[PDB]
């Protein structure tokens, strides 16, 4: 199986660097 | 059982996103 | 093995700070 | 024994967290 936490990990990572990039551009 | 590192991490990451919103709100 | 969501968590992370970082510069 | 890559996870986002905070203040 895979981690429930490292997941969710991944998931706050990527949406904050696409709202980051997005908010610049 | 969840690992500590790995909760720590789903900490950081989250309030820094919620921080970095609501500063540009 | 290592696990692949970790790493890329990592990736996701150091990706996000260097282009922050960069930017401000 | 600690998985490194998750030691890594938490000194990259606290690093990041840490950096922006002291940049806003
Ligand atoms: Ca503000
Ligand atoms: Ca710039
Ligand atoms: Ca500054």
């Amino acid at each position: 199986s895979s981690d429930p936490l490292v997941v969710a990990a991944n998931i706050i990572g990527i949406l904050h660097l696409i709202l980051w990039i997005l908010d610049r551009l």
